[PDB]
Parts: structure tokens; sequence; C-alpha cells
């Protein structure tokens, strides 16, 4: 009959699932083994990944804006204690994707992409993807004017060594040769001026400016990505509702 939950923490449970004395609400909220707990509006942390959200929203995204509604803390039991904390370069970094995984990423934390590859490969191989401009991970949302509320994943990162690639290729992970990431470059990235600490992670605040990358041989990614290839390099920390809003 009645719920347990944190009003915020129920309304967030609706958009992402769907007589016992637990409410099934409750019950959903209870099978995804992970702590999801709603932070103040005015709190520091709000307000600095509030910026990190809007600063680091692309220039050439013009097409949508969006608004931080919710956020909240994750904790999924297991992932402090896996976590590579022993490598550098740990960063808070954007993880977007469509509203019907996210009962999975919350249940079973994220995994490397899926060994029965398409025929092609994957961009940069078998791995976890993230970006540090939030709309480029928002694209991968899929939202729409009508389903027009998201979900974006925050995370400590453990990099370590990045290999720098200019280009697409499958065959990242093999080209590490010892390195822990792939880092495929873009044209404009958050510079480290701006950047700044959040609870052992770096921060790559906006605003983003040129890089003065340019791939010789074809097309250069507008945005950086990372990629890690081992679920120990990745621990969850937040989990912010985002509401779209599309232009004309
Ligand atoms: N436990 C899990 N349960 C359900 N879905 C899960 C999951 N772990 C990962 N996923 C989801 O699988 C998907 C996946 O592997 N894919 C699809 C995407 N593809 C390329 C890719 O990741 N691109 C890419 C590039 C840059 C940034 C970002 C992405 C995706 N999200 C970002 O912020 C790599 C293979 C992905 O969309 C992720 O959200």
């Amino acid at each position: 009959p009645e719920s347990q939950l944190d009003l915020r923490v129920q309304e967030l449970i609706k958009l992402i699932c769907n007589q016992s004395p637990e409410h099934p609400l409750d019950q959903h909220y209870r099978n995804l083994h992970c702590a999801l707990r709603p932070l103040d509006h005015e709190s520091y942390e709000f307000k600095v990944i509030s910026q990190y959200l809007q600063s680091t929203h692309a220039p050439t995204h013009s097409d949508y804006t969006m608004t931080l509604l919710d956020l909240f803390e994750v904790e999924k039991d297991g992932e402090k204690e896996a976590f590579r904390e022993d490598l550098h370069n740990r960063m808070l970094l954007w993880h977007g994707s469509r509203m019907s995984n996210w009962v999975g990423i919350l249940s079973h934390g994220l995994r490397i992409a899926p060994p029965e590859a398409p025929i092609t490969g994957y961009m940069f191989g078998k791995g976890i993807y993230f970006a540090d401009m939030s709309s480029k991970s928002a694209n991968y949302c899929f939202a729409s004017r009508l389903k027009n509320t998201g979900l974006l994943l925050l995370s400590e990162v453990a990099l370590g060594q990045c290999n720098e690639l200019l280009e697409a290729n499958p065959k990242a992970e093999g080209l590490l040769q010892g390195k822990h990431s792939t880092k495929g470059l873009g044209k404009m990235a958050p510079s480290s001026a701006h950047f700044v600490t959040l609870n052992g992670s770096t921060v790559p605040l906006g605003p983003a400016s040129d890089t003065g990358i340019l791939n010789p041989d074809g097309y250069t990614l507008n945005y950086n990505e990372y990629i890690v290839y081992n679920p120990n390099q990745v621990r969850m920390r937040y989990l912010l509702k985002v509401q779209f809003n599309f232009l004309q």
C-alpha cells in the first residue's frame, strides 16, 4: 500500500520501470541493488554538476537545451571495492543511453559492449564509452519532444594512461600496449584551466575551446570520447533526471 521511498525517488522509478506488503515501486527499487539518494538543489554538489551539464553543452548542439530536474547520488554495492583506485587521471564523465536501458545499468553496472559485435565492429572496440561534453552523451538518450525526460549518468572513470587517437578504430583495445584506456580526440574540449575537483575526481568544466586537432586522413571527431575496457575502471556516482527543451 504505502511507499517507503522519497517522492523524488518514486517518480524516478515510475520512469525507468513498469498484493505484497511492499509497494510495487519499492519492489522495483529493491531489485536494482542500487542506492539512489536525492540531493538538495542548494548543495554545492548540485551547483557544480548543474554547471558541468550547462557549460559542457556543446555549441554545435544548439538544437536543444537541458534543464536539471532532479539530482541523485548513485552507490552500487561492490563497485567501490572493485574500483581501480590506484590509477591516475580519474575523471567524472558523462554517459547517456536509451530509457529502456537504465534498469539494466542500475542493476548490473555498466558493461563493455556486447561480444557479438556488429559486423563492422565498434567505433573504438568493445569497451565502455564516456563523454566530457554533456550534450554529446545526451544525444545517446534518444529523447524526443514527446519523450523529453531522460537520464545522464556521471561516473568516476579511472583513465590512467590514454592512448590518444584521431580517428575511429575497432582495434583500439589492441592498440593500448599497456595503457589503460583510449581517448578519441575531438576538435573541441574542456581545457584544464577551468577544471575542478569533486571528491577525488577531476570534473572537466566548460567552456569548451578549440584543441587545434585535425585528422590528416579523414573526418575528425567534434568532441572527445573516452573508452575503458574493464568495468572496474568505472564507478557510478550521479544520476541526473534531465529535461530536453527542443527549439521552435
Ligand atoms: N548493464 C547494462 N544494461 C543495459 N544496457 C547497458 C548496460 N551496460 C551498458 N549498456 C548500454 O549498452 C550500450 C552499448 O554497449 N553500446 C551502444 C553504444 N556504442 C557506442 C557508444 O557507446 N558510443 C558513445 C560514444 C561517446 C559517448 C557515449 C556513447 C554512449 N553513451 C555515451 O555517453 C557502444 C555499444 C550503451 O548504450 C550502454 O548504455
